[PDB]
DNA sequence: ATTCTGACGCT
């Protein structure tokens, strides 16, 4: 009843841009705009591994993780942008560069934590209280939000339905009162409005966003309404919401974990958790894990928004399958070499733009016919932006890996180095 | 033979 909390206490928003690195693209090759687009690693291994796709060519069942020569028998006006190559490996340095243009216009409405490269989570709480105090009593319009759906409405085309469920909840909302949570939600919902503009006046680029009480709502709400679209996903909403939304859909159920639950309680979506009591989701899933099920299905998510618009770590990696994997000395030592360059022109980047280091520096390895995505993973201290001392400080830490009586075995199916523990410089 | 990452938990 009265003390039992409800998790409204905050504002939260997630905003994610819309295939993202097709955007990308599309915005530096106008030719691709509004067309069936998608985003390749590589060509010559059936038309390159696609990793994003524009809502166009998902119209004919383009998806990510699809060879483009497959995609395109599905739809063969297809258009194909390429990522760049350096040094033999995919780089990724255009989308990095064109998530911080994003990331700096969010940063100047409120706090972001940096989720992936196109998405990013917002505590709104006080921009909130601080534009509720601006208004001054005086009711919100729909001409503000005229992108937002409120999710569960109307109840009782796609536009006009959208407008139906607006008009609804903005008919409800009690205006004078400053501590209600859905207003907050709404006023919320006005500023990342104002933001989603922002962004595509200064970038050219659009994208959607979820706006509820914590994290994991406003993720999930973030893809009802995919492309170009913001949802606002009330504390009331989650009820209903809920009852027929698979456990999967929940960020961090979506593996093992979710899978376990789904069997152990024989249960299918989020709002059955309901029926269980704390301890019973403790017993079955860890104490951290039952209290945030517990709470989770109820809509309640304490997770914070990390002040964090960086990444905490700056990695170089390719895959080397089947017969392409590495199988000799010098092999192994000219991919340390190219993998450390590109680190090299990234850490020196990274120093001079966030004044900071990195000091530790990790090698992951894969071996041919090791079940493990790693084989072995050791790190070693990072004194210097030298690619050609990480590289060999690298193959210094694995060589003990290689049986060989020149040769190297198991052959390597994976390279990776990540630079870790960075301190302010 | 999607590949290339990046966060964070567990022990
Ligand atoms: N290298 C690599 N890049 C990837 C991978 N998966 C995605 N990307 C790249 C390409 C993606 O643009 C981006 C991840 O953004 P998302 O939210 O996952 N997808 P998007 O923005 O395309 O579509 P929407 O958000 O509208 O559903 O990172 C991958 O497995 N590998
Ligand atoms: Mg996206
Ligand atoms: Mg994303």
């Amino acid at each position: 009843g009265p003390h039992m909390a409800t998790g409204q206490d905050r504002v939260v928003a997630l905003v994610d841009m819309d295939c993202f690195f097709v955007q990308v693209e599309q915005r530096q090759n106008p030719h691709l705009r509004n067309k069936p687009c998608a985003v390749v690693q590589y060509k010559s291994w059936k038309g390159g591994g696609i990793i994003a796709v524009s809502y166009e060519a998902r119209a004919f069942g383009v998806t990510r993780s699809m060879w483009a020569d497959d995609a395109k028998k599905l739809c063969p006006d297809l258009l194909l942008a390429q990522v760049r190559e350096s040094r033999g490996k995919a780089n990724l340095t255009k989308y990095r560069e064109a998530s911080v243009e994003v990331m700096e216009i969010m940063s100047r409405f409120a706090v972001i934590e940096r989720a992936s490269i196109d998405e990013a989570y917002v505590d709104l709480t006080s921009a909130v209280q601080e534009r509720l105090q601006k208004l001054q009593g005086q009711p919100i319009s729909a001409d503000l939000l005229p992108s937002t759906y409120i999710e569960g409405l109307p109840q009782g085309q796609k536009e006009g339905m959208r407008k139906q469920g607006l008009f609804q909840w903005l008919d409800s909302l009690q205006i004078d009162n400053l501590t209600s949570p859905d207003l907050q939600l709404t006023v919320g919902a006005v500023i990342v409005e104002e933001m989603r503009a922002a962004i595509e006046r200064e970038t050219g680029f659009q994208c959607s966003a979820g706006i509820s009480h914590n994290k994991v709502l406003a993720k999930l709400a973030c893809g009802l309404n995919k492309p170009n679209r913001q949802t606002l996903v009330s504390h009331g909403s989650v009820p209903q919401l809920f009852s027929q939304m698979p456990i999967r859909k929940i960020r961090s159920l979506g593996g093992k974990l979710g899978a376990s639950v789904i069997e152990i309680l024989g249960i299918e979506y989020m709002g059955e958790l309901t029926q269980f009591t704390e301890s019973q989701l403790q017993s079955h899933f860890g104490e951290k894990n039952g209290s945030w099920l517990y709470a989770m299905c109820r809509g309640i998510e304490h997770d914070p928004v990390k002040p964090r618009q960086l990444p905490k770590t700056i990695g170089c990696s390719k895959n080397f399958p089947g017969k392409t994997a590495l199988a000799t000395r010098e092999q192994v030592q000219w991919w340390l070499l190219q993998l450390a360059q590109e680190l090299e022109e990234r850490l020196t980047k990274d120093r001079n733009d966030n004044d900071r280091v990195a000091t530790q520096l990790v090698v992951s390895i894969r071996v041919q016919g090791d079940k493990r995505l790693s084989s072995l993973r050791r790190c070693c201290a990072l004194t210097r932006y030298d690619a050609h001392k990480m590289s060999h400080d690298a193959f210094t830490v694995i060589k003990n890996c290689n049986t060989s009586g020149t040769e190297w075995s198991p052959p390597l199916t994976m390279l990776f180095l990540c630079a870790t523990k960075f301190s302010a410089s």
